[PDB]
């Protein structure tokens, strides 16, 4: 089997992509954000605060003739970026682009923190990194990569994800249009649950390539791209009047400014990330300071390769025995 759907950004800034994905029986439609950073599939459900609901399309387990409460299992998680929710739990049918998976746990909200409740697009989280990081207790669930895996042409996903435009998500196969030249592979660790790899250096605008071993992961929940400090110093101090600001949060720059790109290795390949890709817009409505799309990771305590960088490259997550990540150009 194979699926295939089409990942669309939430806003102008590609801040985070929805994807449609089918629930229950008779389907119910919601839109995911699909995050290979994080390993629970989550909805916003009639079981939610209804104060902390506002716009999403809820799922409602009463109206599946498929689903079934998991007895007795809970959830809660915590993300990167301070927000949460949890709740209880549901096996149901779940089908994305046209490939189901029965038996599906679909973790139900009861309580949600205010970044969730404010994004109105955003409907539920489809992790997509190893089932190790489920937060499902006391029973541990699989994802639904790993539940549909056996069945699946090939063990793989693929993220295709737009620059201000639609994107895709493929399941089970390797679209060999959506690419030029090869695919390059890389390996990873799965010692913390996520697709964990080491880049090969990086190069600023038309500047030489540095070799240097970065460790980090492939996060298609992270916005932005999170690098060593000594990087992104490196990379800002090609911009005039970019500076980090404390008041802000990270480095912004004058939106008169044209960005360099950015360049990060995969092995022997290079993948650049034009540097209109690192501009995300003013600071607050009206501002001319803008601010950038690659920051620190100091802090954070991982490097990110976040959607400023996965956008720039068609990205194989091969879920084989041993698994890999691929990246090609497009
Ligand atoms: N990967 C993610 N998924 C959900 C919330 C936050 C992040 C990253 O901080």
């Amino acid at each position: 089997s194979t699926g295939s759907a089409t990942t669309t950004p939430i806003d102008s800034l590609d801040d985070a992509y929805i994807t449609p994905v089918q629930i229950g029986t008779p389907a119910q439609t919601l839109n995911l954000d699909f995050d290979t950073g994080s390993s629970d599939l989550w909805v916003f459900s009639s079981e939610t605060t209804a104060s902390e609901v506002d716009g999403q399309t809820i799922y409602t387990p009463s109206k599946s003739t498929t689903a079934k409460l998991l007895s007795g299992a809970t959830w809660s998680i915590s993300y990167g970026d301070g927000s949460s929710s949890s709740g209880d739990v549901y096996t149901d049918t779940v089908s994305v682009g046209g490939l189901t998976v029965t038996g599906q746990a679909v973790e139900s909200a009861k309580k949600v923190s205010s970044s969730f409740t404010e994004d109105s697009t955003i409907d539920g989280l489809l992790g997509l990194a190893f089932s190790t990081l489920n937060t499902v207790s006391p029973t541990q669930q699989k994802t639904f990569f790993d539940n549909a895996k056996a069945s699946l042409d090939s063990p793989v996903f693929t993220a295709d994800l737009g620059y201000h435009a639609p994107g895709t998500y493929n399941f089970g196969f390797i679209d060999t249009t959506a690419y030029t030249g090869s695919i390059t592979y890389t390996a990873v660790s799965t010692k913390q649950g996520f697709w964990e790899w080491t880049s090969t250096g990086y190069a600023v605008g038309s500047g030489t390539f540095k070799s240097t071993s970065i460790d980090g992961i492939a996060d298609t929940g992270t916005t932005l791209l999170y690098l060593p400090a000594t990087v992104v110093s490196a990379y800002w101090a090609q911009v005039s009047g970019a500076k980090s600001s404390s008041s802000v949060g990270g480095y912004v720059f004058p939106c008169s400014a044209t960005l360099p790109s950015f360049t990060f290795g995969v092995g022997s390949a290079r993948i650049v990330i034009p540097g209109d890709y690192i501009d995300f817009g003013p600071i607050s409505t009206g501002s001319s300071s803008c601010f950038g799309g690659i920051q620190s990771s100091a802090g954070i305590g991982i490097n990110i390769f976040g959607d400023v960088a996965l956008k720039a490259a068609f990205v194989v997550f091969n879920g084989a025995t041993t698994p890999t990540l691929g990246f090609a150009s497009k």
